[PDB]
């Protein structure tokens, strides 16, 4: 009934915001416990090289072995690793429930070309591996979509949705609709559903 | 040189991020307890976000020639075409909310003399669009199949040999053909 959330990237302090973030009694209870780690730490070298060329043309790709020492140290049978690449299946809100229930989810994050394929191969044979796309964009890296990814399940555990209005009722010559005013709970409720469905209709016609 | 401007009551959630300025919403409060949100018409389950704050700070920060960007669940779908769309303006404005969202007349008000757009980057729910202004604003700024490299042979699994043929055509098909198995079992929804 925990969360522990490890962020394997070259980037740590890309995460900082997103940490200082959590509510200090739901880290010193336990109950989220959000690391971030230098995937460079695994490497042997002086230059603390973590990528090399592509085969067959190309940028660079993230070498498999360094990879492969920081998810030997941080996993176990019971991780959910999650891979943000744009090659994965789409995140929604379903995929953000389905996480919320989990003990422990690691995000690779790559940058350049994406990491060696390998990885997520070698961690299939010991772990579940789930490669997710947040949409149909390009990112520089992974660790933005991590964010977000961490954000949507968090939130969680700590039909297009229509406009809101709060004072004054009349505002640069704009009114909030009078049926917002008229303490009719049901007939309030009528009119939201109807608002959301033009505008989903408008915006989103796919779905 | 492009000029993008984010406005938040969470600055901080903008130092992992052309002129780049974060301006904290609080800025343009008056009140002792610096109040940016207020119970929402109708009710419901959490506090808007107030116009008059959000009004002042976006008669300070856009012009006729800024494209404001609404980061927003309802938005339309944030893609690779609007990121290269957004990537030729001279000033993107992310008005960020938080809590419920912000009073609809921000857009409505702002889109009187500039451009408005409520974007959403998916069919998921985040806490706030300060996340959400950082995926957009990378997927801009860095406009201004399976990825194998060496050693060839790794815990039992080898690179496919035709990645180390040179034979750009026929490395060509080969990434077609696992490029589409991998859409099929990924993208159903394409």
């Amino acid at each position: 009934g925990s969360m522990k959330i490890d962020v394997v990237t070259i980037f740590p302090a890309y995460l900082d915001p997103l940490r200082q973030s959590l509510p200090g009694r739901a880290i010193a209870s336990g109950l989220v416990d959000l690391q971030v780690h230098d995937l460079r730490r695994w490497t042997y070298d002086v230059h603390h090289s973590v990528d090399d060329s592509p085969y067959g043309g190309g940028g660079m790709v993230m070498k498999a072995p360094v990879w492969g020492e920081a998810l030997d140290e941080i996993c176990s049978a019971e991780t959910l690793l999650v891979v943000p690449t744009p090659a994965g299946s789409l995140f929604d809100q379903a995929t953000a429930r389905r996480w919320s229930a989990e003990q422990h989810l690691v995000f690779a994050c790559g940058r350049y070309e994406g990491i060696d394929q390998r990885v997520a191969e070698d961690s299939a044979r010991r772990m579940r591996v789930e490669e997710v796309s947040i949409g149909d964009y390009v990112l520089p890296g992974g660790e933005s979509a991590a964010v977000v990814m961490i954000e949507a399940v968090l939130r969680l555990l700590t039909l297009l949705e229509g406009p809101s209005y709060t004072r004054p009722p009349s505002w640069r010559g704009l009114d909030v609709p009078e049926i917002l005013l008229s303490g009719d709970h049901a007939r309030i409720a009528t009119w939201r559903r109807e608002v959301s469905l033009r505008r989903t209709r408008e915006r989103r016609p796919d779905l």
